C-alpha cells in the first residue's frame, strides 16, 4: 500500500514547470493559456510495478533507470490538464526552473509516449547560472514538439471530457534530468494525464515512485 | 548635425528589453501588454549637450559617465510607449521589466535604473546578475523584474489623460537613465538615456536609438 514520507535530499529540485499556448493579438498584446503547471513535503508513494506498461521499458527505459537510481529522485506526477482554450493559428511552449547547490551542466530529456512506446524525445542541455545563493536552471520558452501540437488539436476536437480521458489514458511523458558530466540521474518524473474538471483549472499530485 | 555610423565593438550587447503589465484572468489565463520593447546597423547621433539638463548631473551623473567612456556604449533611446491597456487595481497584476544582454566575456553585471522627474532622481533601482553560458556566448537575462511604485502610479496618471498631446506634455519632464556596469571593474558596458512620448502608430510601441556624441 501507500508509504507517505519526505523526499529527503536530492541534488536537484524542480521549482517551476508550465506547458502553455501564447497567442499574439497585436505586437503589444499577448494572451497565455496554461495546460498544466507546478510551483505557481510528505509524499505518498506509487508502486512502479503499477506503471511499468505505461512507460518505455527495456534499454534506457524506466525500470532500468530506476534500478540505477538514486531512487529518491523518482516520482510519478499525475496531471489534470486544462484544455479550455480557443486555438486560432501562436507559440506552444514549456517553461521550467530547477535549482541546486552544485554547479552542474544538466541535460533534460522529455520522451512522449503512446501506449508505453516512445514516439518523440526532446533533449536540451543547460549550463548553470548563480542567482540568490544557489544555481538555477531555467528554460523560458522551450518549443513543444509537433506531436504535442497535433495531439492538443485532436483532444480539443472531442465533445466531452470522458472522450478526452480515453485519449489521455494511453499518453504519458517521461522527463529525465541528468548531470551531463557524470551521467547521474538527478530527477525522473513519470507523468500521467487526465482532464481537469475543476473551476480552478489545472491540477497535479506528485507521488514518490517505490518498489514495495 | 547628425553623424551616422556603426557603433563598433562593445563588450556588452542589448538583445531584448521590454516593459510590461501582466494580468491574471484565472490561474491558467494571463494577458500581457507591452508598454515599450526592443529586440521583438548605422545609427544617427544626438549631441549629448542637448540632454544634460534632463538627466542626473554632478558626481556619477551623465556628463561624468560620458567623459569616462567608452563613448561608443552611450546611447539616447527615444520611446513611443503604448498605453492602450486597462489599469488593473486589486486583481493580481504584475508590472515588470525584461531584458537580455549578451557578451563573449563572463562578467558580473549590475543594472542601475534611475528615474528622473524634472532632471532629478526620484528612484534608483539596482540589480546585479551573473552570466549563463548559452549557445556559445554569455547571456544576462532578467525575465520578471518588478517596476518601482513610482512608475505604476505614473502610468495610472498618464492613462487618465484625455489626449495623447497631454501625455506627451507630462512625459517631457520624465526620463530614465539605464546604466549597465561590470560590477567587478566598474566599467560602463552600456548607458541608455531614455526619453518618452506616447505612440500614435496602429502597430503599437516604437523606438529609435541614437549614438550620443560630444559636438
Ligand atoms: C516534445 C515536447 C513535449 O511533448 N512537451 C510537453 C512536455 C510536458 C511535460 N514534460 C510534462 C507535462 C506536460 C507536458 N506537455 C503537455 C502535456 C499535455 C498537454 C495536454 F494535456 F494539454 F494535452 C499539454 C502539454 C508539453
Ligand atoms: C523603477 C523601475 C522602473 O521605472 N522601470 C521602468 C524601466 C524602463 C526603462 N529602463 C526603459 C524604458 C522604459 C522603462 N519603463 C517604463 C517607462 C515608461 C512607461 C510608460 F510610458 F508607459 F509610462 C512604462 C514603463 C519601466
Amino acid at each position: 500500500g501507500s508509504h507517505m514520507r519526505s523526499i529527503g535530499t536530492t541534488k536537484l529540485r524542480l521549482v517551476e514547470f508550465s506547458a502553455f499556448l501564447e497567442q499574439q493579438r497585436d505586437p503589444d498584446s499577448y494572451n497565455k493559456h496554461l495546460f498544466v503547471h507546478i510551483g505557481h513535503p510528505l509524499l505518498e508513494s506509487v508502486d512502479i510495478r503499477q506503471i511499468y506498461d505505461k512507460f518505455p521499458e527495456k534499454k534506457g527505459g524506466l525500470k532500468e533507470l530506476f534500478g540505477k537510481g538514486p531512487q529518491n529522485a523518482f516520482f510519478l506526477v499525475k496531471f489534470w490538464a486544462d484544455l479550455n482554450c480557443n486555438i486560432q493559428d501562436a507559440f506552444y511552449g514549456v517553461t521550467s526552473q530547477y535549482e541546486s547547490s552544485e554547479n552542474m551542466t544538466v541535460t533534460c530529456s522529455t520522451k512522449v509516449c503512446s501506449f508505453g512506446k516512445q514516439v518523440v524525445e526532446k533533449v536540451e542541455t543547460e549550463y548553470a547560472r548563480f542567482e540568490n545563493g544557489r544555481f538555477v536552471y531555467r528554460i523560458n520558452r522551450s518549443p513543444m514538439c509537433e506531436y504535442m501540437i497535433n495531439f492538443i488539436h485532436k483532444l480539443k476536437h472531442l465533445p466531452e471530457k470522458y472522450m478526452m480521458n480515453s485519449v489521455l489514458e494511453n499518453f504519458t511523458i517521461l522527463l529525465v534530468v541528468t548531470n551531463r558530466d557524470t551521467q547521474e540521474t538527478l530527477l525522473c518524473m513519470a507523468c500521467v494525464f487526465e482532464v481537469s474538471n475543476s473551476e480552478h483549472g489545472a491540477q497535479h499530485h506528485i507521488y514518490r515512485l517505490v518498489k514495495d
